[PDB]
């Protein structure tokens, strides 16, 4: 493998399209790797992920409850419910929806979540609060993922991304008890996690988000590291390229092993 900002560099020529990247240390905060990192990307499903911080820092101000039960119906659901249309007859606990938010990536339990924290300017707001400028959603699932050439709606940044998650999962905004279980749920996605622990070398921790959307937007927001440690955040979106979902996923993959190969620096 080329070193990680080329092979990100050989990833846009190939794909024809932008790809915005950080390496950030988890611990500490220190950038290892940028590129594009102030520039938007569409947040596609990895906004669940700051959506259920925004829920756990509810729970901790005791204005919610992860077992309180949500009563839905059918009208409500929208495309890609896997999880939560298994449940109109008997509900999901806010704990639950989140689990399927972030592990399935349930487009109804997000919108259920985000009814909860206000919707998409609540959600906003709530990045505002913990001092992110720049992240903003804007639409509901399943129009956020529209991805047009130029519309700053339902966009993060590569770095925006990168310190948010950092702040939710260690820097003692949520209680010990909710980081741990911000944590937990990005270490059980069953969307991409399993299918990244079959490529990874033994020893290396996985934990994510993954998210896909129109015009060939793609991205991952993950926790990386070896000795089986959780020790960078790395996020990687791609758009505007017209490349198959294989390919895009392949990119991805590519920077990954860029990093594993060229890990100390
Ligand atoms: O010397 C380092 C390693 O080099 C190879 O590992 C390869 C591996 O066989 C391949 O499958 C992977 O593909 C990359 C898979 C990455 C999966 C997605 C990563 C995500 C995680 C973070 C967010 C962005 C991308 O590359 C590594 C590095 O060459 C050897 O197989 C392995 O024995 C050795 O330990
Ligand atoms: C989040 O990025 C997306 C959310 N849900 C979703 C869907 O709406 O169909 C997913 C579909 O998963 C598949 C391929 O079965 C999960 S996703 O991460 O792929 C994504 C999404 O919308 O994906 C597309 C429909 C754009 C392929």
């Amino acid at each position: 493998s080329p070193q990680p900002l080329e092979q990100i560099k050989l990833s846009e020529s190939q794909l024809s399209g932008r790809v915005g990247m950080i390496e950030m240390d988890l611990a500490s905060g220190r950038t290892l790797t940028a590129w594009r990192a102030d520039e938007r990307f569409p947040m596609m499903s990895t906004f669940k992920v700051v959506l259920c911080g925004a829920v756990l820092a509810r729970v901790d101000a005791g204005d919610e409850q992860l077992e309180r039960k949500i009563h839905y119906r059918q009208q409500d659901l929208v495309d890609y419910s896997p999880v939560s249309e298994k449940h109109l007859a008997d509900g999901m606990t806010v704990g639950e929806l989140c689990a399927a938010a972030i592990t399935m990536s349930d487009n109804s339990a997000a919108n259920l979540l985000l009814a909860t924290v206000g919707g998409p300017a609540g959600l906003t707001a709530f990045l505002r609060q913990i001092g992110d400028n720049v992240t903003r959603l804007d639409r509901w699932e399943t129009e956020l993922n529209e991805a047009l050439p130029g519309d700053a709606r339902d966009t993060t940044t590569p770095a925006s991304m990168a310190a948010t998650l950092r702040k939710l999962l260690t820097s003692q905004r949520l209680s010990a008890r909710s980081q741990r279980q911000l944590l937990q749920w990005m270490v059980d996605d069953r969307v991409a996690g399993p299918l990244i622990r079959s490529v990874l070398p033994a020893g290396w921790f996985i934990a994510d988000k993954t998210g896909a959307g129109e015009r060939g937007a793609r991205g991952i927001v993950a926790l990386l590291g070896p000795n089986n440690k959780a020790e960078r955040i790395v996020v990687i979106y791609l758009r505007d390229t017209p490349a198959s979902m294989a390919e895009r996923n392949q990119q991805i993959a590519g920077i990954g092993a860029a990093l594993i190969e060229h890990w100390q620096r």
